[PDB]
């Protein structure tokens, strides 16, 4: 019969599935670990092996029937393993592609800036420049850091990824998807199941729906941070313009966490902000992991396995080798489970081991089930379960009681209102970042975005969607949405969108059969078996039953639902409309930084810019040895041009970019030079 032939060959598949998986995962393992060229040959050979195979398996799959399976169980299984993908592709575009993704990886882990004034002193983005976007306080540094990994490190990425998004988009076109884009949101999808539906355009419309529900409590938060930021950084900022790029707390703003120094609400209370108590006692990464696991252990959920122990990576291995940084949980196959992570003594270090060990805790748990099943009900799923715990465990009576705010500790009304910030600031700023970026990627892909104003339209929706506004002006040699990790890396970034509406859901649910009584954000579901066991009914599933009833068969509905996430900051919002009466809230999309230096201007290509720019860097050579008696190598690079018959233009100093050149000072050498024409 049909089925008994299929039983067996999904049977075998999954188990030789396993196997090669093992392979390519083990690979890139130990090139993620250690980044070489033997270990770069090591993993694509595994790759190579893992997609003929399955391109194999693919074609020999597709001869049973599509249709007509008794167990949808060997149904959903047969459907993912008929979509040929990559082989879709030529041998020459997959090799083509898989080179541009190591490359883009390799430079995204390995480029380095170094200090002008000092060029042998070189700074990774992991640790030197995230050291200096977490805690410099100085405007111009800052500037330094978040400028220099995009025109170092950036301007590498622009012209692999244009390949990428041609040679992606090629894969999903051919794979019968309208574009790469919409072969992301199809990991949301849902079909042949009435009432629990799902399709990939939904995901859109339900995405944009919620987000309008968001933008109120962002714009107050927005409006906070700002005048807490004019105090920060005065004269930098304007009270009604978006916020400067370099000044949100990381290189790119993904979470304005590092600001909770410069906008705790009231800064004379015991720090909810525990890094400085992880410091004062003897906490490594190992006390970090330990705490991380007693948290899951106290829930119900196992222990670590003793491979993930033996074979992770919690520090940073050193000068001895170059390793991928990025947090990340690994699932290798065959009970192989280990973290990446050059963790550090933070609170963020604390939170994100919460995190990473949840996708462990989930990947453990549908390890019961067939190899094509073993993954998150969506992608979402999976990034919320470390969220859920992350919830729990930064409450100010979880962190008591790990021993590490005072046994004193008073909750009162003005701790709340500091952790529900430093909560926002986390949660909230980083959605419309997430949004505005897959936003941006999605468009890219459809084709909305010519290649000529990918960097336009990006900072067009920075301003607009994110009240983000950059603080120097940046054409299409850039690519500054590939200078994140998850950009130049190749992964879908909806996941941490969804995640946050999810993890509130799951965690309300959680917090009633915890026996919580109270408002969401008090809830620390420690303890609580009869809350680990709601959870890993719910884990243990993997991807065998559709996203939209595992959700329902947790917190009772369908979809997700933006309610959960404003009940908790509902305190926070109340206060935060009071805190900015006398604020202005949204922004202008209109001020910049630099367009307060800036000056307009009256066959045309890019070579006639070039001889601008040269010129104005001559001009400027000589109105500082004529009208000032110093010599200063202004090129063609310190002429940064902007709003391009027609454009905008200021100058720099060479090496330092934040030092714009007087616009009443560069008029008398553009005059003092007029007459060279
Ligand atoms: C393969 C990917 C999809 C993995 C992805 N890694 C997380 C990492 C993380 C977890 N909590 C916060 N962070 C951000 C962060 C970045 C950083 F460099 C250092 C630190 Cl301490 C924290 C993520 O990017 O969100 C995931 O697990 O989703
Ligand atoms: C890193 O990779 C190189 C090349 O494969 C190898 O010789 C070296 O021993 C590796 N180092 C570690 C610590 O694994
Ligand atoms: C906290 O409580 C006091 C009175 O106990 C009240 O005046 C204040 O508005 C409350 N909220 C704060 C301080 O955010
Ligand atoms: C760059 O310009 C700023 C302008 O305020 C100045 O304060 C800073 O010292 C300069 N840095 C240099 C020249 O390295
Ligand atoms: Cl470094
Ligand atoms: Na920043
Ligand atoms: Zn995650």
């Amino acid at each position: 019969t049909i089925e008994e032939q299929a039983k067996t060959f999904l049977d075998k598949f999954n188990h030789e599935a396993e196997d090669l998986f093992y392979q390519s995962s083990l690979a890139s393992w130990n090139y993620n670990t250690n980044i070489t060229e033997e270990n770069v040959q090591n993993m694509n050979n595994a790759g190579d092996k893992w997609s003929a195979f399955l391109k194999e398996q693919s074609t020999l799959a597709q001869m049973y029937p599509l249709q007509e399976i008794q167990n949808l169980t060997v149904k959903l299984q047969l459907q993912a393993l008929q979509q040929n993908g990559s082989s879709v592709l030529s041998e020459d575009k997959s090799k083509r592609l898989n080179t541009i993704l190591n490359t883009m990886s390799t430079i995204y882990s390995t480029g380095k800036v170094c200090n002008p004034d000092n060029p042998q002193e070189c700074l990774l983005l992991e640790p030197g420049l995230n050291e200096i976007m977490a805690n410099s306080l100085d405007y111009n540094e800052r500037l330094w850091a978040w400028e220099s990994w995009r025109s170092e490190v950036g301007k590498q990425l622009r012209p692999l990824y244009e390949e990428y998004v041609v040679l992606k988009n090629e894969m999903a076109r051919a794979n019968h998807y309208e574009d790469y884009g919409d072969y992301w949101r199809g990991d949301y999808e849902v079909n042949g199941v009435d009432g629990y539906d799902y399709s990939r355009g939904q995901l859109i419309e339900d995405v944009e729906h919620t987000f309008e529900e968001i933008k109120p409590l962002y714009e107050h938060l927005h409006a906070y941070v700002r005048a807490k930021l004019m105090n920060a950084y005065p004269s930098y900022i304007s009270p009604i313009g978006c916020l400067p790029a370099h000044l949100l707390g990381d290189m790119w703003g993904r979470f304005w966490t590092n600001l909770y120094s410069l906008t705790v609400p009231f800064g004379q209370k015991p720090n909810i902000d525990v890094t400085d108590a992880m410091v004062d006692q003897a906490w490594d990464a190992q006390r970090i992991f330990k705490e991380a696991e007693k948290f899951f252990v106290s829930v119900g959920l196992p222990n670590m396995t003793q491979g993930f122990w033996e074979n992770s990576m919690l520090t940073d291995p050193g000068n001895v080798q170059k390793a991928v940084c990025h947090p990340t949980a690994w699932d290798l196959g065959k009970g192989d489970f280990r973290i990446l992570m050059c963790t550090k003594v933070t609170m963020d270090d604390f939170l994100t081991a919460h995190h990473e060990m949840g996708h462990i805790q989930y990947d453990m748990a549908y390890a019961a089930q067939p190899f094509l099943l073993r993954n998150g009900a969506n992608e979402g799923f999976h990034e919320a379960v470390g969220e859920i715990m992350s919830l729990s465990a930064a409450t100010p009576k979880h962190l008591k009681s790990i021993g590490l705010l005072s046994p004193d500790f008073q909750e009162d009304n003005e701790t709340e209102i500091n952790f529900l910030l430093k909560q926002a600031l986390t949660i909230v700023g980083t959605l419309p970042f997430t949004y505005m970026l897959e936003k941006w990627r999605w468009m890219v892909f459809k084709g909305e975005i010519p290649k000529d104003q990918w960097m336009k339209k990006w900072w067009e929706m920075k301003r607009e969607i994110v009240g983000v506004v950059e603080p120097v002006p940046h054409d299409e040699t850039y690519c500054d949405p590939a200078s994140l990790f998850h950009v130049s890396n190749d992964y879908s970034f909806i996941r941490y969108y969804t995640r946050t509406l999810y993890q509130f859901q799951f965690q309300e649910a959680l917090c009633q059969a915890a026996k919580h009584e109270g408002p969401l954000h008090k809830c620390d579901i420690s303890n609580s078996t009869e809350a680990g066991q709601k959870l890993f009914n719910m884990l243990r599933l993997g991807k065998s039953e559709p996203w939209t009833l595992a959700l329902e068969n947790v917190v009772g509905a369908k979809n997700m639902n933006v309610r959960p996430l404003l009940n908790y900051f509902e305190p926070l919002f109340t206060w935060l409309k009071d805190q900015n009466k006398n604020s202005f809230v949204g922004w202008s999309t209109d001020w910049s930084p630099y367009a307060d230096q800036s000056i307009k201007v009256r066959e045309w290509n890019d070579n006639e810019m070039y001889l601008f720019r040269s010129s104005v860097a001559y001009a400027m050579r000589q109105y500082f040895l004529k009208v000032k008696n110093q010599m200063i190598l202004f090129g063609e690079e310190d002429v940064r041009v902007a709003n391009l018959i027609s454009f905008n233009f200021f100058v720099t100093a060479p090496k330092n970019v934040s030092d714009i050149i007087p616009r009443t000072e560069v008029e008398k050498a553009i005059r003092m030079s007029r007459s060279r024409i």
